């Protein structure tokens, strides 16, 4: 009952095309995008530099957005 988290898998610089070899999931805090968004993340850029364990959030990617 632990909500999963996209966390910077990875080095993210600003305008980094998003990647499965780029993201990943654990809980962290505070919690950002889902990881049920990590499939929507791919091929979506960021728009800030995000370096690798830093949480992912909706404010910080490009052409991002719910459902």
């Amino acid at each position: 009952m632990n909500q999963e988290s996209v966390v910077a898998a990875q080095l993210i610089p600003i305008n980094t095309a998003l990647t499965l070899v780029m993201m990943t999931t654990r809980v962290v805090s505070p919690t950002g995008i889902p990881a049920e968004d990590i499939p929507r993340l791919i091929s979506m850029q960021v728009n800030q530099v995000v370096p690798m364990g830093t949480t992912l959030m909706p404010d910080m990617v490009k052409g991002y957005a719910p459902a």
